[PDB]
């Protein structure tokens, strides 16, 4: 028992991190097979971030201008190309530590682990959620760009995120591994405000089921609700509207605990209306929304 | 910016996890050089956990009774010995993935990452603190025993914890890598209650400095306090008494922010007395105590 914000073991990803330097700028790259993936803003100078013309900036760069170092060994760059907001540096050596992998574009509300890196070296790993407003609340300092987000299914690493920027609000924006930004963000040093950060209702419910499984049950009540009644309350508290698809994914947790999804919704409704009253749930004094129903099942069953 | 409960990259530890089976029981072992370390209760049956005589139980076991598998390859056991509550299985092959390592016995209040494993395979990584009552609030299911806690300094892995048991209260107990239990716990299926779980005051203060660095400052006040005045309040709220050594370790954070340690203590005092008033600090509605002053500095500087 016990419930923790658990990240995937990062070893398979650590073996892919490299350092990419272009002129004065150094950031992280992801080396898979004979390609190194990195944010295209690696080619930008101080007077560029303001309004960069990446096509015009990339014209002044050749294969030899991109310095890729893996550990203490230099990789030879034989090709370079821009795909949306990422650069793909073709190297002459396939990464011998390349795991089985996929590039996936995750849905808002889904979770992933981030391996924060600096100068191609890993510093830490933590679990994140893609917010409904397509930002992530990460922990990144200058030099962390190119750090990636991922999920792992047995031996396959699904890369879903690459870190590119920090908005003036301290939240983070980035792309999938095809270089497409999550949300409306652009790789430009401009005021870009994130939209309303709504709570991932399906995840809070999954976490409430995790709490019941692990012994925290004070919040269980004698009430029930309907999807429409619950959604009226969810709207007021800037919670995502719950759908029948959400109810369906909560099915295994509902079956395991014997608490119908709508009864758990009624517990959530009362917690939203009345607060925690100074109490805690799984060591938290607020409703946790960064565990999907899949994460709860995985952690409560021990999937390796 | 941003602040997260970050764990160390687990790759160096993943390469050490093996599966150890003795009779019907399977748990995790740690393979470093030519030795596999695992909890000695791997030799116990159902009618043993109640009151096991490990010396008498180990007498009926030979090198061939301990099955050690690393991935899909079997290791040959050429020696076995019991050191306190761990078994040391000498194997004929040095682990080719053995990192530079140390065995350290951590102090209560210090933090570490846990690589949770099942059948020698890693499932996840999370950050823990050794509670002042020598328990850890982990996430472990049956089969997780032998999972280890560790810290990493550049390339050196300091192993500090090995998981052995879950107390009837859902908290976890374990040993250092010499097999000595943290706290008064014994590897026996008996009621063993943990003592009072006090809050790690030096860590809450370090987290409050992390909050100021990352922009959360509503809790800063116009007051100050003394060590004795603060400790009167800390006693009432089951917080660890703050010492001059604690003040000294908070020194770099105090210097970075320009907020004297005793002024931060006065903010903590008011938060203890008046609560959060429905507000949050670094996305938490309670005072976080599982970040040491070293963790805050490391995360806020980007040590890899
Ligand atoms: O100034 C340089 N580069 C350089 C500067 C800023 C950035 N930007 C914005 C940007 C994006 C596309 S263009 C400009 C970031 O937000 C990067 N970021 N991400 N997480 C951060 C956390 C803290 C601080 C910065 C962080 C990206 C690149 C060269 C070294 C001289
Ligand atoms: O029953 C067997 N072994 C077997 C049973 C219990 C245990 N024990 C207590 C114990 C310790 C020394 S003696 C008995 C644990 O607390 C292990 N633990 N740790 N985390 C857990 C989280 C959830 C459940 C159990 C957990 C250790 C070993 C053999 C497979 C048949």
């Amino acid at each position: 028992s016990g419930f923790r914000k658990m990240a995937f073991p990062s070893g398979k990803v650590e073996g892919c991190m490299v350092q990419v330097t272009c002129g004065t700028t150094t950031l992280n790259g992801l080396w898979l097979d004979d390609v190194v993936y990195c944010p295209r803003h690696v080619i930008c100078t101080s007077e560029d971030m303001l309004n960069p013309n990446y096509e015009d900036l990339l014209i002044r760069k050749s294969n030899h201008n991109f310095l890729v170092q893996a550990g203490n060994v230099q990789l030879r760059v034989i090709g370079h190309s821009m795909q949306n907001c990422v650069l793909k540096l073709k190297v002459d050596t396939a990464n011998p530590k390349t795991p089985k992998y996929k590039f996936v574009r995750i849905q808002p509300g889904q979770t992933f682990s981030v391996l924060a890196c600096y100068n191609g070296s890993p510093s830490g790993v933590y679990q994140c959620a893609m917010r409904p407003n397509f930002t992530i609340k990460g922990s990144f300092l200058n030099g962390s760009c190119g750090s990636v987000g991922f999920n792992i299914d047995y031996d396959c690493v699904s890369f879903c995120y690459m870190h590119h920027m920090e908005l003036p609000t301290g939240v983070h924006a980035g792309t999938d591994l095809e270089g497409n930004f999550y949300g409306p963000f652009v790789d430009r040093q401009t005021a870009q405000a994130a939209g309303t950060d709504t709570t991932i209702t399906v995840n809070v419910l999954a976490w409430l089921y995790a709490a019941v499984i692990n012994g925290d049950r004070w919040f269980l009540n004698r009430f029930t609700t309907t999807l429409n009644d619950f959604n009226l309350v969810a709207m007021k508290y800037n919670y995502e509207p719950l759908t029948q698809d959400h109810v369906d994914i909560l099915g295994p947790l509902s079956a395991q605990t014997g608490i119908a999804v709508l009864d758990m919704c009624a517990s959530l409704k009362e917690l939203l209306q009345n607060g925690m009253n100074g109490r805690t749930i799984l060591g938290s004094a607020l409703l946790e929304d960064e565990f999907t129903p899949f994460d709860v099942v995985r952690q409560c069953s021990g999937v390796t």
